[PDB]
């Protein structure tokens, strides 16, 4: 069935996701990022205009370490505060289903496939795929999720 990419795309909504556990940076055009890297779903539900606190992390000496950051979202836009010199600043969301996978422009400019953990080991991330491609055009992809890698915390 289509895709539809027309949105708008609220990020309240994309950061909330399912409502439970976490996403997974799985594909990115951006080169050098921490394997296994991922967000976890904040703690209490955002509704539009908050801020707040969330988790996220990668993969280091065989275990998925957890550091936190402020999140605040506005429209389409998620903002982070204090995640250091990967995570921080302005995140766009170009396409959500609000469940299961997002695509973004991350704060350099790249393009970025978030998959929640729940569908992360499917053969084929439906729609966000076909959105990711097209964005992503002839850029090479980097795959940051690996099927080692540990479940999220
Ligand atoms: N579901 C939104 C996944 C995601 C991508 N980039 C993010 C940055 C902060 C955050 O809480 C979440 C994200």
């Amino acid at each position: 069935a289509q895709c539809d990419f027309g949105g708008p795309f609220q990020a309240y909504k994309s950061v909330n996701g399912p409502g439970n556990g976490g996403y997974y940076l799985r594909k990115t055009t951006k080169p050098g990022t921490p394997e296994c890297a991922y967000v976890l779903v904040p703690q209490n539900t955002l509704s539009e205009g908050q801020s707040t606190s969330f988790t996220y992390g990668k993969l280091q000496n065989g275990q998925m370490i957890q550091l936190t950051a402020t999140v605040t979202v506005n429209g389409d836009k998620i903002e982070v505060t204090g995640a250091g010199q990967d995570l921080s600043g302005t995140t766009t969301v170009l396409f959500s289903d609000y469940r299961s996978c997002d695509v973004m422009r991350g704060p350099d400019g790249n393009y970025e496939l978030w998959v929640h953990s729940s569908a992360i080991n499917l053969q084929s991330y439906g729609c966000c795929d076909t959105k990711f491609a097209q964005v992503a055009g002839g850029r090479p992809i980097h795959h940051t999720w690996q099927t080692y890698c540990p479940p999220l915390p």
